[PDB]
């Protein structure tokens, strides 16, 4: 259930789908912008060490001959489709939306057919189709200049014809004027569409794709007319951005797939380990794609938290009497809560014990280099110093949950053998535990 980051170095503006046949399929932006590669495994991280196949190669000459960006593949109507962007050799920043298609069972070994240019009313720089089904409707979303704007890209939406054809005429329905939208370019691109809960959730990216780059997003009812630009309201700040924290910068271009069980939402994306390009930015390579789980907030709306340290990813922990309440830190105090906002205040990386000795410690996902210890029977989220002290502090022995052996976890502190982590007046400490309530106290889960 957890995932190791990063999936693909080099790959940017990726994109996940999850077939029918038990496979996930993995296109991407090439840094050569020279073809549309493929690859697919029956499992997220298979996709790693899948090989890939060259699905689509550029023209020498005129359009689909320069600048082959953002590929995109779906399965529609027993046919796989691919969306990409494109400029012509001779234009090289004339990037048009083109269509290819193959009737194969297996898109990697079939041949593809180009359905030619997605023509829209304005002939401008035009990028990123994305397509999704709200209501059994299928719809396009993209990003293109309006040429009445001063600004690089805004969204548009249009229902669908057919898979390579809009229907009556797009809206417009976002624009970059806020500020983190505005950073070194005023863009909105890479719109991505996720459902959950009766709303339509779009989001997108915005502004240079350097360490400013960062996701938007967009909402709407899925029964209200998505073609009416009143029927989305913008969020005002970003909804995943650059965090120093853990050494990961712009991410960005996102789309959305679904765990091996189909449970769970993962978030996929690009963004890179360090802050300043070198070089002219467009010919930078090293944008690596990444996979993290998307949680739900209680009001409906999506959590992405923030963009999670390399390696394996953070795991939450719930309480077993209070199966909605979380472990979290709050001003580095520990407590268990309910309906975290702020999410990475309540991810935490287990990690191979400080202390040794088969032990295991609890490394915050916003703050790497801090872990759960206790001080004075008190659990806070502190920084290891490096002293010894520290080390025990921050070390537990892994045990069978107290008020469920089978699925639940309790951790024995190491240094106060006896003590375990449980909540009390939903402040976290370590104690010993006697009662029935003592052991439910004691007791968690990790990602159930
Ligand atoms: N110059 N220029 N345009 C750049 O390239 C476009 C695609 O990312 C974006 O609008 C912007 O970052
Ligand atoms: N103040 N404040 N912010 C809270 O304190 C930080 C440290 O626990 C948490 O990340 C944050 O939610
Ligand atoms: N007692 N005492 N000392 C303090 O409290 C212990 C238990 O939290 C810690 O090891 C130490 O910080
Ligand atoms: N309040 N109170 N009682 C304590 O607080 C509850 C929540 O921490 C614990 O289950 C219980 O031990
Ligand atoms: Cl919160
Ligand atoms: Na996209």
């Amino acid at each position: 259930v957890t995932f190791t980051n990063p999936l693909a170095e080099k790959r940017a503006d990726p994109h996940i789908f999850k077939h029918t046949d038990g496979y996930y399929y993995f296109t991407a932006t090439v840094p050569e912008y020279d073809r549309i590669v493929l690859r697919r495994a029956t499992t997220l991280q298979g996709l790693a060490t899948a090989p890939e196949t060259t699905i689509w190669t550029k023209h020498a000459s005129g359009v689909m001959g320069a600048h082959i960006w953002a590929p995109e593949i779906h399965f529609i109507d027993g046919k796989w489709y691919v969306y990409f962007a494109a400029g012509s050799t001779s234009d090289v920043w004339a990037i048009r939306m083109y269509v290819l298609e193959s009737g194969a069972a297996n898109p990697l070994t079939g041949s593809w057919t180009e359905k030619g240019q997605i023509a829209t009313p304005v002939s401008s720089f035009s990028l990123d189709a994305t397509t999704f089904v709200v209501n059994g409707v299928r719809h396009l979303a993209w990003a293109q200049r309006n040429p009445a704007e001063d600004n690089n890209t805004s969204l548009f939406i249009a229902k669908m014809a057919n898979p390579w054809t809009i229907s009556g005429t797009p809206t417009e329905i976002s624009q970059p004027t806020l500020s983190w939208e505005t950073v070194g370019y005023k863009v909105n691109e890479g719109p991505a569409v996720i459902q959950h809960g009766g709303k339509v959730f779009l989001t997108y990216s915005a502004s240079a794709t350097d360490a400013n780059y960062c996701l938007g997003m967009l909402s709407a009812s899925a029964s209200a007319d998505l073609l009416n630009a009143a029927s989305w309201t913008k969020s005002s700040q970003p909804v995943f951005k650059t965090s120093e924290a853990t050494g990961q910068y712009g991410p960005g271009h996102n789309s959305f797939t679904v765990s091996e069980d189909g449970k769970s939402d993962i978030l996929v994306y690009h963004d890179r380990n360090y802050k300043d390009i070198s070089g002219d930015p467009l010919n930078d390579p090293n944008r690596r794609t990444r996979l993290q789980k998307v949680y739900w907030n209680a009001d409906g709306t999506p959590n992405f938290g923030i963009p999670v340290a390399d390696g394996v990813t953070p795991v939450r922990f719930s309480s077993y009497n209070y199966p909605d309440r979380y472990i979290r830190h709050w001003d580095f105090r520990a407590r268990i809560e309910a309906n975290v906002t702020n999410l990475a205040d309540s991810q935490f990386r287990v990690v191979t014990g400080l202390a040794g000795s088969g032990t295991i410690s609890l490394e915050s996902a916003n703050y790497p280099g801090y872990y759960l210890r206790h001080k004075n029977y008190e659990v806070w989220v502190e920084k290891n110093d490096g002293s010894s002290a520290f080390k025990n502090d921050a070390s537990f022995s892994r045990r069978a949950g107290l008020a469920d052996s089978a699925d639940g976890i309790a951790f024995e502190s190491y240094n106060y053998p006896g003590r375990y982590l449980r909540h009390y007046e939903n402040l976290l400490r370590i104690q010993p535990v006697s009662t029935a309530l003592d052991r439910q106290d004691a007791t968690f889960y990790a990602e159930k």
